[PDB]
């Protein structure tokens, strides 16, 4: 009996309304402090004498024996500057089995800067073969390195300092104009800045997200960082803007070694994010599929009234004639803009290209100190005597 | 003369079958991030000599290091007090004093925060024995990170050793062992918590790889689920019944990552970001194309419906076209139907993962290496002057 | 409604015109060279003798004393081969306090291959307790490892070589059939390739970005390996590539990056870059959802205008046999109850999206972390422990 029609409604077409996400792109003004170079110059030099003063009066004599030890003569600051420029180190006179009056060498002052060499290793000797006499052996080791080492910049009470990174995780703040010099046992160290700190007014792009877990993430060239306060530093750069740990002490992270396990952990976060993006790209593709179905239906409706529409859409010189709901034949027979879309420019991702520096202990300058220690152990392992 | 029939093609993307899930699971976590490692060492240098002149075959020295690693009860006391104990020192003790180098030594007669020995083997008293004894000792109490691990069907604490081995135990049972000069105590000042949770994962049913993969997030932890019973660092998971030889079997927590490995990971990131850039450019091109289609479409209907352009710009205007594109403007509870059927987009977000470092980098374990290096330096030569 | 008389225009509907971004996807043809396996075989062996030849003539005699020293006898290549297969090392005769005529063993050439053991550590002894006689002490250490070590491939003068990675950051390039053998102090080393380099013609997906500057870049994927192509002749880890060309650090002193340890600081910096990009993708996704929101508003208003004329349109959009009747601007009622296929016309001309995917990059660790090379350091450390003091107790005729 469906000669009669029924009526329901009224209805309305739903608009699409996504939950808003607040993160947005800011362009922050900042004063940026950077350096004209990315390395400090570490000059490290060492010098040690082995001094063995022995008396041989036979085993009955309680004075028979040896006073044999290492004595450190670390270079002074002036010496180290000359060692660095000449790539050579200096050492004292060698005494080989000196007895009698010649044995005084082991008792008097030692002049540690009488002979030069690029490197010098000592021989450990404590011979005592001359009965009723003292016997003296002296020999020297020395060496020097001049090596570039990376560094950080750092705010220290409202001024930008160079932060020299030490292999034990401590740091020493200083101005780019004041070299560091210190002595420790056999070694002296000179850290020099052959660069200056330049300041610039810059604009930094950041994404501020008030809905963490309030949090700003920024990019400056190949450097990426989370800005946590208005005075901020990252590696070689400090900024002023406008408007896990305790297993390692408070050691700088530049001396803590990453594990493969840490890389796996970072990799799995990447994997999760990329797969989510994959799922979201699938939904975006689905929306364009849906919009093409809606549009094709809408166009089919208007095109039956306006026989030029299809031709204008494909830029073909044809008018159309429909033979069904969807099938059609084709025959060949300056103003003011109004934006109805109001689209905002997309931010595009790009390859990050982060520079990596490695641990401070990996640097040649600092591993030179470890190599010096290892070589002393080898040469000291046993006496080179007739003893 | 006409051609056709034609039909408007619809856009048909190849389907991509990765989907978001909400999995139910039991999650085992712990109060604290760290175990407590107490490590203490103690060694005596003992040099027992006889000087009968070189004609006597008994002239010479029995000089050596002897280890007295602290017992469990001692290590507990060294831990709480931050001091170590050591025995009597003998400096050139001859005659009746030289017998201190014989028999049993009492290694716990004095206390110090730390103590290093001096190596001496003097023998200068003709016709007498001569005895030198000195001691080294030290203690550290250091937090060290751990993993949880399924053993049989229970969740154990996995203590990580610097050589890449691991020891599984309950959180309640401390580890204690002794090795040469050192004794080691691992205590857990925490308990394992049980909680029912829902974990968001993306399951990709066709993942290739030359051939079914699930990637999950739990807060700041991300992992690939590879079984129903699963652990990732400080947490173990039990999921419902739905859904390198160069290093030996070493725990990856002791293997150092190289800069080369970081470059490999960075290059992966760079490729994916550039592909995302290419895809964003295609997405922008599609919105460009849609705005051209819609403008042509609207311009056709707006000639029929002189109010339409007004509704599109929220204005009370009427329109009159003077050409195909150019126009003038004259001034002047329902049931929802959803024709779009859009699904919520998943949004990414900064994934701030915590890094732990190699076991060997931790202060607790490098204390062992530093004690070894310090003994080499003090033993380098005899102090007989 | 309306007062025609005056205003305004003419106006035109703006089209959306995005700034063009010029990174494009390529399939590059290349010759790829890979290997059957991902490890070389490092055989490393050491052997040393402690030899102490002493004379006791009392302290008045200037020849009283010792010639006590370590003497290295690194295995020959043939020895090393036998050590690796047997998993044993050889060493010479040992002498404990051999005095008088037996001290003869400390003189002349020592034969270092008389005994066998899986491993052997020496005792350091230089006793001299036999007055008016010589005394001889000899002992030996030896050890061997056979371990897999990872390697790179590398182009050397237009051929693919295997690149053996040494723990000091240098590398040795050689053909896969040329084993490496060298001797250094107490150690000899044999590096053997039990694999072949295989050639293959491939197509490689790359994204090429001609607008890539800092102050012309190509990023490729091949399986789980990702690399930036910097030249037509190019290697990445275990693979070398030759791309058709008509189609396209001071603190470490030039060491291979495979020996430079990554810091936690380095990881944080990469992590920070990931975070910035992901929050950018978040913001960009928000703009995408905004655009769909906006399109749904435009389409709804457009459909509302056409549907008043075409009462079947809405029924077709929801796939239902209904005609509509508008009762206001937005509100409407619904009333109910060969031969050739059509030629498709594509007005959209969308290109297929590239979809991201989890990258499962393999990590290799530092060379020094490998068991084969850490064996050398352990050998050195063990020698230091054994040599730390002489074990001269305690005998006498
Ligand atoms: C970066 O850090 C510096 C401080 O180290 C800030 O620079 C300061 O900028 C203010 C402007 O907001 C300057 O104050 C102005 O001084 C002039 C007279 O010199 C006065 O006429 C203005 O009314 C105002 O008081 C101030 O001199 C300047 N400080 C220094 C030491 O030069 C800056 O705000 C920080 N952040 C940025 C630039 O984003
Ligand atoms: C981490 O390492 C740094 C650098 O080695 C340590 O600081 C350094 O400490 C030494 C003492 O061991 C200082 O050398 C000495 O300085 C005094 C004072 O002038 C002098 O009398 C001595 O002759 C000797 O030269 C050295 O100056 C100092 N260096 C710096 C840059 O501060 C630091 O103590 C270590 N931290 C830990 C927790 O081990
Ligand atoms: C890795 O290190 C552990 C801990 O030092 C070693 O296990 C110890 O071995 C000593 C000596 O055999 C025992 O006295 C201890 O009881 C062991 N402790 C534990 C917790 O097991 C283990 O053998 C080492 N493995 C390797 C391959 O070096
Ligand atoms: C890399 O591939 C190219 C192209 O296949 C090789 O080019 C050959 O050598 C020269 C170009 O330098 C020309 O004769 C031809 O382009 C190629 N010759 C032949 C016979 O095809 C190039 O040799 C390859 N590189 C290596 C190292 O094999
Ligand atoms: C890095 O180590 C290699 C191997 O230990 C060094 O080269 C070997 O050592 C000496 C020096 O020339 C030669 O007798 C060997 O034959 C070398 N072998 C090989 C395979 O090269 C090399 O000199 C070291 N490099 C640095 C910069 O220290
Ligand atoms: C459909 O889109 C494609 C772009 O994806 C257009 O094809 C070529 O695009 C490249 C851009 O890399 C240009 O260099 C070419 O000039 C374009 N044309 C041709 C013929 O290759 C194509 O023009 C589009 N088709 C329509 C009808 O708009
Ligand atoms: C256009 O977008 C901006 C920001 O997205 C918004 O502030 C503004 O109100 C919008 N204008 C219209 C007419 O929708
Ligand atoms: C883990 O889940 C499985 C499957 O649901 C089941 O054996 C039980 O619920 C859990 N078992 C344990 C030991 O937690
Ligand atoms: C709407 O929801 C999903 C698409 O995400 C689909 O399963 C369902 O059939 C859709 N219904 C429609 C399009 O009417």
């Amino acid at each position: 009996d469906c000669n009669t029609k029924t009526a329901t409604g009224p209805y309305i077409l739903d608009r699409y309304k996504p939950k808003p996400v607040t993160v947005s792109k800011k362009l922050y003004s900042a004063t940026r402090y950077t350096t004209s170079a990315q390395n400090e110059l570490l000059t490290a030099g060492y010098r040690t004498a082995w001094v063995a003063y022995c008396y041989n009066g036979g085993l009955v004599d309680s004075n028979t024996g040896c006073n044999a030890r290492l004595l450190h003569y670390p270079p002074s600051r002036d010496e180290l500057l000359l060692w660095g420029s000449s790539h050579q180190c200096s050492y004292g006179d060698i005494c080989h089995d000196c007895w009698g009056s010649d044995s005084y060498a082991c008792l008097g002052q030692l002049d540690p800067a009488k002979h030069w060499a690029p490197r010098k290793e000592l021989v450990r000797r404590d011979a005592n073969w001359k009965f009723a006499y003292h016997m003296c052996n002296i020999d020297w080791r020395c060496g020097v390195t001049t090596s570039p080492v990376f560094f950080n910049l750092q705010w220290v009470k409202n001024e930008v300092k160079v932060s020299t990174l030490l292999p034990n995780g401590s740091t020493v703040e200083h101005s780019a104009g004041e070299p560091l010099f210190w002595t420790e046992k056999d070694f002296s160290y000179l850290v020099k800045d052959n660069f200056e700190i330049q300041r610039e007014e810059v604009k930094i792009s950041c994404f501020v997200d008030p809905d963490y877990w309030k949090k700003a993430f920024c990019q400056d060239g190949t450097n990426f960082f989370e800005v946590t306060s208005h005075q901020f530093c990252h590696q070689y750069a400090c900024y002023n803007f406008s408007k896990k740990d305790l297993p390692f002490g408070n050691k700088s992270w530049t001396v803590v070694t990453a594990s493969i396990d840490d890389l796996h952990a970072l990799s799995a976060a990447q994997a999760f994010e990329l797969e989510g993006l994959r799922a979201s790209f699938a939904e975006l593709d689905s929306r364009f599929r849906q919009l093409s179905e809606i549009l094709d239906t809408v166009i089919s409706s208007i095109a039956k009234i306006d026989e030029r529409l299809i031709g204008r859409l494909i830029k073909a010189p044809v008018s159309s004639r429909f033979i069904s709901e969807d099938k059609f034949l084709l025959h060949q027979c300056e103003p003011i803009g109004i934006d109805i879309y109001n689209f905002s420019a997309l931010w595009y991702p790009s390859a990050a290209e982060v520079d990596f520096r490695g641990t401070v202990q990996s640097e040649d300058g600092w591993s030179f100190v470890v190599k010096s220690k290892d070589a002393l152990i080898q040469t000291m392992m046993y006496t080179k005597n007739g003893g």
